[PDB]
Formats: structure tokens, sequence, C-alpha cells
């Protein structure tokens, strides 16, 4: 059939360092797709991990084409955009959704740290929501590595986002790669709980981070959230990355086993 891999971009999806992400829709079937433009003149690496990429929660990866300079990464488009738009400032979201959320984006890491793979920098803005609000992780950009032919490598890049990353990414030389996705995890749901993220950054000279070890949950962000997640989030927050929570073990939790939200 003719014309059919003639994409019309149609409309700007977002604007990061790289260039652009574009809704493209097809000329013949009206497939809607996301297609980022990379202009390189690293985003190998990007395409190297996307490639291995297979999940419901994993945004996925169709192909990509360079044309000169230019590369084109064919990706699934999430129609409902990104979390961070459903996170009322200083409010938050109700707290079914917060959990349905909690819980695919759990689902999305198991599946990532399952092959190997670290995200580095999981955030409101990098997980996109479908049709029917199914969360999506998106942007392997600062993705790499942690664990080949099942020998882990130890991580010592500083990348991510300070107020969601992890405190032994400041303060040590080399950490293991899943406990700091498991905290910038914690950080998301804190916002989802909050409508507003708990420091700037957790550092021992950051007011709002000693405060949380402190344990002074009577301040904000923390009064705002029920008992039963803030004790999920006890278990995450901790300073020790060997003595925070693994995620099997997130998978046994009260708040995440609770009850809350009726089907669609
Ligand atoms: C109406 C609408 O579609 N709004 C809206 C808003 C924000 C992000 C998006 C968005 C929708 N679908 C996507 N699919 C992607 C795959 N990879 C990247 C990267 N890196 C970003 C996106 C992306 C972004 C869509």
């Amino acid at each position: 059939v003719p014309f059919v891999e003639d994409w019309d971009l149609v409309q700007t999806l977002g604007e990061g360092a790289y260039g652009e992400v574009q809704l493209a829709v097809n000329r013949v079937t009206e497939e809607a797709v996301a297609v980022k433009i990379v202009d390189m003149k690293n985003i190998k690496k990007e395409i190297c991990i996307n490639k291995m990429l297979n999940h419901e929660n994993v945004v996925k990866f169709y192909g990509h084409r360079r044309e000169g300079n230019i590369q084109y990464l064919f990706l699934e488009y999430c129609s409902g955009g990104e979390l961070f738009d459903r996170i009322e400032p200083d409010i938050g979201m109700p707290e079914p959704d917060a959990q349905r959320f909690f819980h695919q984006l759990m689902a999305g890491v198991v599946y990532l740290h399952g092959i190997g793979i670290t995200h580095r920098d999981i955030k409101p803005e990098n997980l996109l929501l479908d049709e029917r609000d199914n969360l999506k992780i998106s942007d392997f950009g600062l993705a790499t590595v942690f664990r080949y032919n099942n020998r882990e490598r130890l991580l010592n890049k500083m990348c991510g986002t300070l107020p969601y990353v992890a405190p032994e990414l400041l303060k040590r030389r080399e950490f293991h790669a899943e406990p700091v996705d498991v905290w910038s995890c914690g950080i998301v749901l804190t916002a989802m709980l909050a409508g507003e993220l708990p420091w700037d950054q957790p550092s021992d000279s950051c007011q709002e981070y000693s405060d949380w070890k402190e344990k002074k949950t009577y301040l904000n962000p923390w009064k705002k959230i029920d008992s039963a997640p803030l004790a999920l989030l006890h278990k995450i927050l901790v300073e020790n990355p060997s003595a925070r929570i693994t995620i099997p073990d997130i998978k046994k939790d009260r708040w995440y086993n609770k009850p809350l939200k009726k089907g669609a």
C-alpha cells in the first residue's frame, strides 16, 4: 500500500535539550505515534536501550530512521500527557488514583530492573498517561545498564533531577542503581499525595531534609498524607540505601495492598 510510511507531524509534545517530540499521524492509517527529533550536531545509547524494552508500563519503541544529521525515534504516543499535569499544586490527587499510578510505576520499574536497566531520572514529567490513564515510563536518555551477564555494575555518574535524586548519589563515590530508582518513585508518590516536593535536595544542609530525618511529620508535605501511605514513605525515603525498602517488599506493604479504587 502506497504512502503508508508517510507521517504528518501535527503538534509539539515536548521540547528538551535534544530538540523535540512531535505528534506524528500516519497519512494512510491515521495511527498516532510520538516522534523524537534529535539533531546529532548519546542518542545511540537511548536507541540501544529502547530496543530492549517491551512492557505495558514502558513507552514502546517502534524504530528509528536517520536522515543526514537528525535521528527520528518512533515511539508509543500517550494521549493523556504527563503525570505532572494530574498533580494539583499543594493538593496532589485522590489517594486511589495515586495508588493505581504507583502500582503501574512499580510494575514498569520492576521490569526495567529485571532486564538490567536503570532509568536514572524518574519524575512526573517523564511518566506519561495513555488514553485509559495507564502509566508508561518514558525518556531513556539518561538510562544505563547496571547488570549484564548476571553481574551488577555500581554506578558513579551523578545524574537525574535534584529534588528526585537519592542521598547516596550526593554523598558516595559509587552506589547501587536500584535503590536510586526506588527513591525517585517515593518522591513521585509524595508529590502525587501532597502536590508539592518535600525538598530541593536530600543533603544534610537542606533544612526540609533534616526535618524529615528528624521525623517532623507534623510539617508539610507529610501532614497532608494519610498514615498508611506515610508509613510506606518512611520505608522508601530511608537515607541508607542498603536499609531502604526493596520493591519486592514494597509489594507487601499494607498501603500498597489496601483496596481503594473501583475499576474503570
Ligand atoms: C495531547 C497530548 O498528546 N499531550 C501531551 C503532553 C505532554 C507529553 C505528551 C507525550 C505523549 N506521548 C509521548 N510518547 C513519548 C515517547 N518518548 C518521549 C520521550 N523522551 C516522549 C513521549 C511523549 C510525550 C503528550
